């Protein structure tokens, strides 16, 4: 597993550790990818649309937290397709 | 202008007006500096030399955003940025 999630009725949330510049994310659409030092931390496609320009992210300590807001406020099953 | 800022030999000191919670959104990864308010990009850029990113700090004062950074040399710094 190369990273975490879980979600608030209105957000989602992604974590995933420092190795070890390097943190690379673009969501465009629904499409996402993060990559860290060049490795692939998610390719793929979220499960419902979220709003790409409320994306933020942040390093505490050894952990990126990662954030966007849903477009619907509902549960989400899964993180991706 | 977005932001103002100041200098003691030691620390980079950074400015800018409110306008909650979730409003004010601050980065630092080495030198790489974002500063968003409600959205809006206060600064995106590279600080001129580098700073302990850990001794980031923030607080509102009224209407004002004031942010200080301690810097790792003691140093003046010509501009904030590169």
């Amino acid at each position: 597993a190369k990273y975490t999630w879980d979600q608030e009725l209105n957000e989602i949330n992604i974590q995933f550790p420092v190795t070890g510049s390097a943190i690379k994310i673009r969501m465009v659409g629904k499409k996402i990818c993060v990559k860290n030092q060049g490795e692939i931390v998610i390719d793929g496609e979220l499960l419902h649309e979220v709003d790409v320009s409320s994306l933020w992210w942040v390093i505490n300590g050894d952990v990126v937290d990662v954030n966007v807001t849903k477009k619907r406020n509902e549960w989400w099953d899964s993180l991706l397709v």
